[PDB]
């Protein structure tokens, strides 16, 4: 009961191993989430899993 689809609209650049890196248009999903502070998804472009900036990605 959670096959929604998300999309990134900002070309972010992972500076550390805490998050990943995706460009505007990449496709990702909300595998999970903590509460208030970035989220967690798996970029389907390269398959890199890591935290994502919630203030940069959004649902569509």
């Amino acid at each position: 009961t959670a096959g929604k689809i998300f999309r990134a609209m900002y070309d972010y650049m992972a500076a550390d191993a805490d998050e990943v890196s995706f460009k505007d248009g990449d496709a990702i999903i909300n595998v999970q989430a903590i509460d208030e502070g970035w989220m967690y998804g798996t970029v389907q472009r390269t398959g890199r899993t890591g935290m994502l900036p919630a203030n940069y990605v959004e649902a569509i």
